[PDB]
């Protein structure tokens, strides 16, 4: 919180400049992301809110993607419908209804009941497999090529900042590198995918079922296994391994050891990716985050 409330004024005056008839009647930050914010209106809206980013035609996609959704998808799970939106290149406002619920996390989940925990994980299958079963023709221009892109962020390191790192570095690039020349997971089904898929996203209702989910806003048609990735994590923000191994057993029709090939090679390549966003976005702690993260793995076992 500010003295003046500064931000959450500026952004009270935008949303009643841009929406016109919109009154803001309370407003508070209920989250923000690198360069992005969250705001909960009038104990009812959200309003996610970005000013000059990097990834412009961003609130765009992300908004076509909810309505692609709305449309196509029948399911009892809630998702952002968008009823306000402003987009331009300076500023960009999605606001839609706050979907009620509280997030999945590790400690709520280990108070479920083993029957508890099944239906969780049956509906989180359950979407998955309606949400990749889409026909995405009506988007067939948000897609995603993860190698590809990759690819071309190694080139942007090899543009900038490549040069100056260290011996260890360098390898531990090196080595990825050579990791994803070898592996075949991206040669299988293409799908729409949510590709933001943690449990943060996740909204359960008083009888810790699934009822909605949140942030589309890296969603795109890319490789089936991406939905599994967070799914698939060990660490102190997701569920466990298990957790994903069983909503990959319950979603079916899916090759377990490549989708966890796949988490494993983005797990690995996580501090190069906090290079390069630091890098496009000129931000030096992100370089610097990624780095360290880099010896922190090299020196793990
Ligand atoms: C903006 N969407 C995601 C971002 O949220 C972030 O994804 C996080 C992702 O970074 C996070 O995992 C990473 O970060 C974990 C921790 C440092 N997160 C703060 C440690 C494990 C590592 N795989 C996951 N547990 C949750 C997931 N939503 O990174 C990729 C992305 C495309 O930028
Ligand atoms: N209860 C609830 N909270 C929501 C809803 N939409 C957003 N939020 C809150 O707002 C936060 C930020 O929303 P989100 O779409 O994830 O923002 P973002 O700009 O995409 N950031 P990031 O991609 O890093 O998660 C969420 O973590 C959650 O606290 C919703 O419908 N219901
Ligand atoms: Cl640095
Ligand atoms: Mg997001």
């Amino acid at each position: 919180y500010d003295d003046n409330a500064t931000n959450v004024k500026a952004m009270k005056y935008l949303i009643e400049h841009y929406f016109d008839n919109f009154k803001v009647d309370s407003i508070e930050i209920i989250g923000s992301g690198y360069d992005s914010v969250a705001y909960l209106v009038n104990n009812e809206y959200i309003f996610k809110t970005k000013f000059s980013t990097n990834k412009k035609k961003g609130y765009a996609k992300e908004k076509a993607i909810y309505n692609f959704l709305n449309t196509n998808l029948e399911t009892n799970v809630k998702i952002p419908n968008i009823e306000y939106s402003y987009i331009s290149d300076e500023l960009s406002i999605l606001g839609y209804k706050e979907i009620k619920g509280t997030f999945l996390t590790p400690e709520i989940y280990s108070t479920m009941s083993e029957e508890e925990q099944n239906l969780l994980k049956r509906d989180i299958a359950s979407f998955l497999r309606q949400m990749h079963g889409l026909d995405y023709t009506d988007i067939s221009e948000c897609t995603i090529d993860n190698k590809q892109n990759v690819l071309e962020e190694y080139i942007l390191l090899r543009e900038t900042i490549y040069n100056d790192l260290t011996d260890i570095e360098k390898d531990y690039i090196e080595s990825f590198m050579e990791r994803l020349n070898a592996t075949t997971v991206f040669e299988g089904k293409k799908c729409l995918c949510h590709n933001d898929f943690s449990c943060n996203h996740l909204l359960l209702d008083g009888n810790n079922r699934l009822t909605g989910i949140i942030d589309f806003g890296d969603s795109g048609i890319i490789d089936e296994y991406c939905d599994f990735i967070y799914l698939l994590e060990d660490s102190e923000e997701e569920i466990g391994t298990n957790f994903g191994e069983d909503i990959l057993r319950m979603y079916g029709n899916i090759d377990i050891e490549k989708a966890k090939e796949y988490q494993d090679i983005v797990e690995e390549y996580y501090p190069i990716e906090t290079i390069v966003y630091g890098i496009k976005n000129i931000k030096q702690e992100f370089i610097e985050n990624g780095r360290k993260e880099i010896y922190k793995r090299t020196y793990k076992d």
